[PDB]
């Protein structure tokens, strides 16, 4: 077996673009790998978070991950802050990393620069992230779009601590995003669907109701020609809709082109909306069921007991190697 | 009962200076305040530390503190790293502090700036310290020499936190050290006594044996004169050794002037070494007995439960205030 570790910030929403190019994969992957799904509450508070909202979100996300198909008998689903080890290890690691290394993190440079007062959270989060990964002997890590610098630093740190106090950390390898394209924005198919899009018309959320999925799907920017055929360059919006239909229906794009021969955007967009709805119907019913069950707390409890057991012993190894404590 | 909290960095030697002007008092204070003596191993590693050596000093400091008279029944002796709440809390405070505040730190601007290869624990250390202090609802903190900045920063963070999330923390008050001429150099009568002094004949490790106590005492700088009289300025060597005689042996300086009138720098450095060695003898006696006993471990355990029972409850009150985790 190999171990995959996935960190989810309990902030924001889940677009079908993240459900399709990332999250839904794991419903199978959990059966081929040792999978960790960790809710990074601790990474959330590096910027202001309304305590009541944050606590709510941590819980929603957990329900959604379960509704979507993550199996807590085969995977470990847990909240970071419930594993004290994560802060323990991030401090050791904070003592290994140089200031420069953090200071030239792009993401820090972005949301820091300009502003005059910034929390040391944004600057020192990486060790916290890298500690989440290395603590469990993580063979494989999801990287995707922005995460390149983070991955690379986690890999450097794991190396650097290994060349010093000895070899203890597995060097994680970045995971290969599957064959396929990004899911684009419904109001500008020249850009990827992001949840941080100003315009809520651009993305669809796993929690959206029938009416909204309709509006957002029907309002999706097409083209002047009138044929349902795939061509990213010439017909990006209509291509992107074929792409979504294809991944959620299980039919090929070539099957779809033929099925809608001499048909037009109207029925095609209405059909597409039923597909998206049919997909989110069971996910949402299950979602609500989880939010109404103590079985939810029960599952997160079991989650943490697993992680602690695994991560504490790794904290013990790190201490017994730098020379902290006793034993 | 007001609570004092003292963090001791497990790195090197306790000169008699720190004994006479700091540590000895606490043998008394422990009876009138609720005291915490925390061996700050977690803080040690902001710089390179040899594992074996580091892990020795931790053991040593704990012995030495017990040896000198620190009663584990009245106070609470403990190693930091053994209390996971210090790490947890330090991450939270890291998210609340300003890169501005950590970067203006004299201690920091001093022991870096050349080269451009500096740890990050070194810049993010204040929040770690703050967290030790605030975790225990500490009412008083020893400051003195170079802590005004670190003490001030703790106050700020404790108010900023209460301000944002509710009033949780006690705002630490600074205990100004007692009025008593600092212990000066044995080679440089006009300069104080720190363990940083290159000249190893300038200071006297609490753990020194008689043969070396002879050399350092009887080879201590004075003046070409020959009368036993106090004058920190003109007789800076004698006035030092004189001060040292007073506090240790018990008799005032003036009384020792009348007893050492008609005498010189031969008999006055004859008995001084006799008092130092006589005063250090039972210390090392009890010291070595701690070092060799399984009891030093049974105390540090008990110490840790004591500390972990208070510290982790606070962490829970924090997480509740910030939104983190559950329940």
């Amino acid at each position: 077996m190999k171990t995959i570790f996935s960190a989810i910030c309990p902030t924001g929403v889940i677009t079908i673009g993240r459900y399709i190019g990332a999250l839904r994969q794991f419903v199978e992957l959990q059966h081929e790998y040792n999978c960790y799904f960790c809710i990074a509450d601790q990474s959330a508070i590096t910027v202001w978070q309304d305590p009541h909202e944050l606590r709510q979100n941590i819980r929603r996300l957990a329900a959604l991950y379960l509704a979507v198909g993550i199996d807590p008998t085969q995977a470990t689903l847990f909240i970071a802050s419930e594993v004290p080890a994560h802060a323990q290890a991030a401090w050791m690691l904070q003592c290994i990393v140089y200031i420069g290394e953090l200071e030239r993190m792009t993401l820090f440079k972005e949301l820091s620069a300009g502003k005059e007062a910034v929390s040391a959270g944004l600057l020192t989060h990486p060790p916290i992230y890298a500690a989440m990964i290395l603590l469990y002997n993580t063979d494989i890590v999801p990287v995707g779009e922005y995460g390149k610098q983070l991955y690379e630093l986690t890999r450097d740190l794991a190396e650097r601590f290994n060349k010093r106090y000895g070899e203890l950390f597995t060097i994680p390898e970045a995971r290969i995003p599957k064959v396929g394209a990004r899911i684009m924005s419904l109001v500008d198919p020249t850009k990827s669907m992001y949840q941080s899009d100003p315009n809520p018309k651009a993305y669809i959320t796993l929690l959206d109701d029938a009416k909204t999925i309709e509006k957002k799907i029907k309002s999706a920017v097409t083209d002047s020609e009138g044929t349902i055929r795939y061509d990213k360059e010439a017909k990006p919006g209509i291509s992107n809709l074929l792409n979504i239909y294809s991944t959620l229906s299980g039919q090929s794009i070539e099957e779809l082109e033929r099925q809608y021969e001499g048909k037009g955007y109207g029925v095609f967009k209405a059909d597409l909306a039923q597909v998206v709805i049919e997909t989110l119907r069971p996910i949402q019913e299950r979602y609500h069921h989880w939010m109404e069950s103590e079985e939810l707390d029960r599952v997160l409890d079991e989650g943490a007991e697993k992680a602690n057991r695994v991560a504490s012993e790794m904290v013990r190894k790190m201490e017994q190697a730098m020379g902290l404590g006793r034993r």
